């Protein structure tokens, strides 16, 4: 099926509370939406959520680079996923975030053509429960404890805590949370490159007592070579996030035994195609994988959830941010049940789209 036109939308939706990580603060999910049209009249959807401090992209850059990509894809076959992923790479280096949106949409089309839901199209099956954590933004320790409580009250059984401040302050944060929410609720932490190699090790041995599940990206992504040293000095397992974007990154981290687990995100791997490679590597190395994301809407996370069913090595899930939107614009897609359990659509394709005339209100451009 030939690609006849692609539409791009700027989709800014405000968050209830601002989202806060060690790298900065965000008040909106400024996302970019991608719709691919085929001659047969099929439509594939894809979304991406640029994070300036991690992707190096913004909604503004995504919206423009996306147009470069669209131009190149017009006239090609939406089924040649590999050929087209390659075609985009030949057009512009990096820019994984926007690329992933196109890649996701292509798979949507492909699965639709096969008459399967994405997860089945990818060779996965529903043989496990998908359970999301919920994130406590990095703030003053009382505020953080309060949020942790509210989160447990809402029924969530896993808490993700954003750290990355000074050693003293992060420990106070974790304590005040364990103190105000209990020792039985499972919790995981994420520094977003916030610590130096030194502070990391000191803070991580100082936190072991509080029983934490794993720590994401303790130090700068440029310092990944110091990861093995930290892994061996610390009981808490460490999970590579920013340090693990594509499959080359994965292979390299494994080769030097840098971390215990990966955080896999479609935007970092420039789509599903390469995410699959990362998964295979993590399989061959018996490494648990957490699937996550950024501020994608339920549509984006619906893609993540499909991929999440592809392998038994995947077993942790960070699919929380859509719950922070002031308004949910998504039609279909994954549904959040109690305890933070997620159900994946069974209909053909991605199994999600956007609410009627939500898109018509958005700033858009149309390639061909
Ligand atoms: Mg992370």
């Amino acid at each position: 099926m030939i690609i006849t036109q692609v539409e791009l939308y700027k989709s800014p939706v405000k968050l209830k509370e601002p989202f806060k990580i060690s790298l900065g603060i965000l008040t909106h999910a400024n996302n970019v939406i991608v719709r691919i049209h085929t001659a047969s009249g099929h439509i594939g959807y894809g979304e991406c959520s640029p994070f300036m401090t991690i992707h190096g992209e913004s909604m503004d850059t995504a919206f423009i680079v996306g147009q470069y990509l669209a131009k190149g894809l017009i006239g090609t076959s939406c089924l040649d996923i590999v050929s087209n992923s390659l075609l985009m790479d030949a057009i512009i280096y990096g820019n994984s975030c926007i690329k992933s949106a196109f890649n996701i949409a292509l798979y949507d089309l492909a699965a639709q053509h096969a008459g399967l839901p994405l997860y089945a199209f990818l060779g996965g099956k529903k043989d496990k429960i998908i359970q999301t954590d919920y994130t406590v933004s990095i703030d003053e320790p009382h505020k953080m404890a309060a949020d942790a409580v509210q989160i447990k009250k809402n029924g969530f059984e896993i808490i993700k805590v954003k750290v990355g401040g000074s050693k003293e302050l992060d420990v106070e944060r974790i304590r005040m949370i364990r103190e105000a929410a209990g020792d039985s609720i499972t919790l995981r932490i994420d520094a977003n490159q916030g610590w130096s190699v030194e502070t990391a090790i000191e803070t991580l041995t100082l936190l072991e007592p509080y029983n934490i599940q794993h720590c994401e990206e303790p130090v700068s992504r440029n310092l990944y070579t110091a990861l093995p040293k930290i892994r061996q000095a610390c009981r808490i397992p460490i999970m590579a996030d920013e340090s693990c974007c594509n499959s080359f990154d994965a292979e390299r981290l494994i080769q030097i035994q840098a971390c215990d687990s990966f955080n896999l995100k479609l935007s970092k791997s420039a789509g599903i195609t390469n995410a699959l490679n990362i998964i295979r590597l993590a399989e061959q190395a018996h490494m648990p994988v957490q699937v996550g994301g950024f501020l994608e809407s339920r549509l984006g996370f619906t893609a993540a959830a499909h991929v999440a069913l592809v392998s038994k090595t995947i077993c942790y899930y960070d699919f929380d941010t859509p719950l922070m939107f002031e308004a949910d614009p998504v039609r279909g897609g994954i549904v959040y049940q109690q305890r933070g359990i997620i159900e994946v659509p069974e209909t053909a394709g991605l199994g999600a789209g956007y609410q009627k005339d939500y898109l018509s209100g958005l700033e858009k451009i149309c390639i061909n």
